[PDB]
């Protein structure tokens, strides 16, 4: 719940993520606003060239009912995908570390 920022468009979500003092891996789920139905997880990241930047993901539906970034990895809530993602990165830019702050 704490990550879900629901109707939160892709720029927004930047805007709060770019905020200089969230540790990398600062992250929030959202609806997409592209794909109707689909999510994202929207996550902080950074490099020694471009600096701070958000990388998106999209989450997308499965026919089960189930969420997706890849294919081969399947969860049955964001909840799960959110747990799965923190655990380790598995593929993401970064593990996620920390909600995305107010």
């Amino acid at each position: 719940e704490e990550w879900y920022f629901g109707k939160i468009t892709r720029r927004e979500s930047e805007r709060l993520l770019l905020n200089p003092e969230n540790p990398r891996g600062t992250f929030l789920v959202r609806e997409s606003e592209t794909t109707k139905g689909a999510y994202c997880l929207s996550v902080s990241d950074f490099d020694n060239a471009k600096g701070l930047n958000v990388k998106h993901y999209k989450i997308r539906k499965l026919d089960s009912g189930g969420f997706y970034i890849t294919s081969r990895t399947q969860f049955s809530s964001l909840q799960q995908l959110v747990a799965y993602y923190s655990k380790h990165a598995d593929g993401l830019c970064h593990r996620l570390t920390n909600v995305c702050p107010t």
